[PDB]
């Protein structure tokens, strides 16, 4: 019947679809397989790498700790038999006086005829008996001492290092990438009655450069006099805060952000302890954070625009080079909670090097 | 009697004697404790001070690896699931296909009649069958694994140079300080005719400086004619070897030690794989070891005089400030393969700024080694 036929047909088409779609299916469930895989052997590889290096690190502080407790017991040894051996000697030396004492004090008491017949040589022993031994330090327990005192000198550099570069690399996982730190982008502009009186402005306030002598803006209180420093607004009191200055080709400049309440006498240098967290471009292909001591820092692509980062949550300040993409530098976690605000300056004229100035920049 | 008098005399007299000295003895004992115990006190306040300190770093390390191993347990955990999930799901799908394909296979061979009579709802749930289910990569892998190699790295920056401390600290212990390694003083001169043909050298060959291109010793294929450098006589085999070179206020040059069998070709770098161990002299207070990568060094105290010392059992090669009576550099560990000879190089003119001579100096203790250059 056609009816059949026609069922037959349709029969052998859907096991047409049926077999394509199963096939996909394993090719599917091959490919999850391979992708699986692939996951836990790039895990493992990087789980190997960690392995070896500790195991190394453990390796090294077993060795120190070994030596130096065996260190420890041989000089406490040592002295512990040093002490007892004098201790005992000159107690001997002691008592042998004791005794002589004794015996001529036991003269006494024997009548003139008694004393004559019985004297011995007492007096001969009394006149020749030892002084009793002087106490010498010897050189070996001094040595020893000095060794301990050298291993544990390595011991504090090492592990101060140690706890310093950890607690950097600590911090620094959990700064934000560009984009991230772009998201909290805030409009700044140039707090023109805080500059210093040789610097010049832009009429959107967004660009400051540094003039001549003869190029003053009118005086007043409110000016830093002693640094070559201007103030942005606003100020921030919280939250996470984002700008962008083009600094283009100069040779020196300062970014960054500082306590409002800094003083507006020059004999401050710039540093947390003062309210500044900046950066400072020496020179060319010269970087460095405003650390106490300054760190300086290798920056492999120069930057021609630098973004500022404040996160109050951390307390943390970043850099980022916005040219390239890159992080410059952190400073340390709990650095500060008052109200901050940002910091710039464009250097001095460096002969005709640097006159350019620098320039607050919309993301 | 007089002699019973003097008997008593005597008597008092040794008693006084006697006791002095027991009083001193006293003294002496009591001190003697006292200094001892101060020692103990010392050594324990030493115990405490480094016991603490390593405390903490363990406990800093302890940290590190449960900060590295909780992303391990996170992405093993994840893998995990997605792919038995995953698997179970298209496992299902296929089989389900199976299904499908096997009632099918059935209805075909049956008979006309009983063909007819349930097909309808096979061939419409065949119809409308779903593709299995395509695989597609989750972004949380990607992540999780990324930050595992986000958390190795910081593992590797924070433990490297702390490891790297640990061994060097190690391989120092059989390195002596200065006057140690000066009780291995031997008498070196400056083999003139493997020098750069523009260096210039004093009578005895303690002495060799650079002058201009027009002062040229006689060529010879023995002479280093593409690098500024001289070879030292004698060669060693063996044993521990130290030289001192004066190097008063030049900027530049390089001392050390070197394989003899150097190639004289000037299209190889300064190194322990080209057989090289120097220190060199870039500028003022810039120093850096051949190292691979070099080891750059900060010297507080310029050195105006430099010791150089060979150790050939333990295969190390160590760098001396003697004016500051310090530890520069040291080679350690290298694996040394036939016979070392000291090497210099008194650096360009520099402007007329480094145009000073070298001079191998002699350490004082030692003879006079009268005439040396009798066996180069």
């Amino acid at each position: 019947s056609e009816v059949a036929l026609e069922h037959k047909k349709k029969i052998q088409k859907q096991l047409e679809h049926l077999k394509k779609l199963r096939k996909s299916g394993e090719e599917q469930r091959s490919y999850g397989e391979e992708k699986a895989v692939s996951f836990l052997k790039q895990t493992e590889a990087l789980k190997q790498r960690v392995q070896r290096k500790l195991e190394q690190v453990y390796y090294f502080l077993e060795q120190q700790e070994h030596f130096f407790v065996a260190s420890l017991e041989d000089v406490g040894q040592m002295v512990g038999q040093i002490r007892k051996a004098y201790d005992t000697r000159v107690s001997q030396d002691i008592a042998l006086l004791d005794a002589l004492i004794g015996e001529l004090e036991a003269k006494e008491c024997q009548s003139e005829w008694e004393l004559l017949q019985d004297i011995g040589d007492i007096l001969h022993r009394a006149k020749t008996v030892p002084v009793p031994e002087k106490w010498t330090t010897p050189q070996e327990i001094k040595q020893k001492i000095q060794l301990l005192h050298q291993k544990s000198e390595f011991v504090e550099k090492s592990t101060k290092y140690f706890s310093e570069t950890l607690r950097s690399e600590m911090e620094m996982f959990n700064v934000p990438e560009l984009i991230g730190a772009q998201a909290h982008a805030v409009n700044v502009i140039l707090d023109a009655e805080t500059a210093y009186p040789n610097l010049i402005f832009s009429d959107d306030l967004k660009s400051v450069r540094l003039g001549n002598k003869w190029e003053r803006l009118p005086d007043g209180p409110q000016r830093f006099d002693s640094c070559i420093i201007v103030l942005g607004s606003p100020s921030f009191l919280s939250g996470r805060r984002y700008w962008e200055v083009e600094v283009g080709d100069k040779t020196a400049w300062i970014l960054g952000a500082c306590k409002t309440s800094i003083s507006r006498k020059g004999n401050m240098t710039l540093s947390p302890e003062n309210g500044y967290w900046v950066v400072i471009m020496m020179k060319e292909n010269e970087y460095q954070a405003s650390s106490v001591p300054p760190t300086r820092l290798l920056i492999k692509e120069p930057p021609k625009r630098v973004g500022i980062f404040v996160d109050y949550r951390v307390g943390s300040i970043s850099f980022y080079n916005v040219t390239a993409r890159s992080h410059i530098y952190t400073f340390a976690s709990c650095s500060f909670s008052g109200p901050l605000q940002p910091i710039f300056s464009p250097g001095t004229r460096d002969g005709g090097k640097n006159t350019a100035p620098l320039t607050i920049c919309p993301v």
